[PDB]
């Protein structure tokens, strides 16, 4: 037991002050409603990661861009990836007009209420969790910069 | 200001107590740590479905068999698989004497507490998305039956 | 039987001549030693064609450029297009710089010498075997043009 | 000026004379159409090797197989073991109640004729770019046992 609380069933707002509440910087694309997170791109392989919210369910995604040399190798390591993890999940994201991305991702389902501590160990979960992934992967010389 | 709840780690008799509490029946392997949910096996595909618990992560599983002749199409079909749910993962578990098993599968980080009606929500929520994965995988032919 | 005959074994002025023959246009890169068949660009989905000399061994190759979208299902469909031809192999070159490429190709051994006639019965017999590869993949929307 | 030879559109009985005229030891299935090639057993992985005959052109195939955790892993390298040989082709042979199987193979194309010297050479040629690929899948732990 940790005893009694009260749930709140966020929107975006309701996110960002959780995120001001732990000092985690957020920027707002003019393209999405993804709340991006900058202090992520320290982290070798990451081009953006963000917070969206949808149809109750809270996501934290980041980015990699893959080298085309790696991709066929990539796909076949995907099972092992998301076997990995308890709680990521990763998979690509291929376009014909775009380098190809390595898409990693950890989801909080939120529409039957949630606290801000369970908020915070998701945020640290799933950076870490997201992290571990991206940077095995810039090691492996799969991804370019 | 709505009620208020019991915030509560669980461990392994939290979660039968509350499937108890939400009648959802499970059975027990001698075999594994897991809690088998037999009502996930009227989903066409599903051989198996179970609740772990594993390092404070609830996760909900279900294991279905591929057709050896559809584990490479299936493979290359995993990100888009991946990518059509909000929150379920999607992979392949292949050894060499079994055959290979898709497992679909969600998860419920549970270290800072969860509620009753967090895990309630979970298990419809999972069951849903898990066996739309399943269901579909079955009438794109790549499962073998039960 | 088809009688006696005597074999050569080509050199890359025999193959040279050997397609003047046929009347089969060559054309010849600053960059490499293979002559280059321009009537292949005739197929939808080739880019170029080329017969090389290597090591004994003659090479019919066509290339043509993978929609990258497409580069994950045609890997997974290699096996079945090798096994589809009697004669012709497929693969993919894949390199961080360019658009992935399919190769096709079809070789004859030449270093136990040759009739003018089996060279020809294999440009007649690769032409058609690379055009179907080339044409179905194209057909399947799986290539550039 | 150099001698003359014969060119023959060969039949199955033609090849079964060319082989026994280098002292190479033939056997045949009750089951199949090809010229089975003993000898090809002794490299590593090799489960069987045989010559076909069809539609004029023959081939010359090694099969191994493959271990179901090494399925994937050698899908994967197909181009890149294509690419190794000028002469050599492989791929994967799934069914649903066998192995897996990789298929190595070089053709001949026959039907405008070919002398005996060029089988010779074929034969001499395909054994050691079909060994050298099913060695080192072998060596890449990648093949069961025959």
């Amino acid at each position: 037991a940790m005893g009694m609380v009260s749930l709140v069933v966020p929107d975006l707002d309701v996110l960002r002050r959780w995120l001001d509440q732990q000092s985690i910087t957020w920027f707002e694309c003019d393209s999405c409603q993804a709340l991006h997170l900058p202090h992520m791109q320290n982290f070798d392989g990451v081009f953006d990661a963000k917070i969206d919210l949808m149809d109750g369910v809270i996501l934290f995604s980041a980015l990699a861009e893959v080298k085309p040399t790696a991709l066929i190798p990539l796909a076949g390591d995907l099972s092992q990836i998301n076997a990995s993890s308890l709680t990521v999940k990763a998979f690509l994201d291929i376009q014909d007009d775009n380098l190809p991305k390595l898409i990693v991702c950890q989801s909080l389902s939120a529409a039957a209420g949630l606290t801000y501590g369970q908020f915070v160990h998701f945020m640290k979960e799933s950076e870490e969790q997201i992290s571990m992934i991206v940077m095995e992967a810039f090691a492996n010389h799969l991804l370019m910069i």
